[PDB]
């Protein structure tokens, strides 16, 4: 279930977050204009890249951690005024946390292994609407 995954994930979290970071930014090819220095690299040249390394496992490593504070897949109102306030998140609206557990979720379906694909649907759209109340646009 759930937070079984949230164990596996966690257990070789750097390679599932780069996975699953660069699934999301493949798909939604626009979203790379949030971070400037990702456009015209391959996946393999990102991932020799130390800032999005670093910075991407702080994002799946928090992602986790909310993960691990909802109950029945709804993340804490302060988890998400924290994702709100953010100063590294002042330019984005929901959207753009919608396409990210999209192309999650998709991912998890297309893996051999039996991760709860339907709670993280469930968890990002619970997470869009906490974001919503907490004040994203
Ligand atoms: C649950 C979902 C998310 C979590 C937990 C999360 C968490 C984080 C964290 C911890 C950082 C700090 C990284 C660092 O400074 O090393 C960060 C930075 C950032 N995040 Fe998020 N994030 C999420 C979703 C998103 C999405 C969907 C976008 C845009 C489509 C986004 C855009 C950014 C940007 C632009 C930065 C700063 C620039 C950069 O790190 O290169 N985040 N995020």
């Amino acid at each position: 279930g759930f937070k079984q995954d949230i164990a596996t994930l966690r257990g070789d979290l750097r390679t599932y977050a780069q996975d699953i970071w660069l699934a999301f930014l493949n798909k939604y090819p626009d979203e790379k204009r949030n971070f400037k220095n990702y456009v015209g690299k391959s996946d393999q040249e990102l991932k020799s890249m130390a800032k999005f390394g670093d910075h991407t496992e702080k994002v799946f490593n928090l992602m986790m951690e909310v993960a691990d504070r909802a109950t029945d897949c709804v993340p804490l109102a302060s988890d998400a005024s924290t994702l709100v306030q953010m100063k590294q998140h002042s330019g984005l609206t929901t959207g753009n946390f919608e396409k990210l557990f999209v192309a999650l979720v998709e991912y998890m379906r297309a893996s051999g292994q039996s991760f709860d694909s339907q709670s993280w649907d469930r968890f990002g759209k619970n997470l869009v609407s906490a974001l919503s109340s907490a004040g994203m646009k």
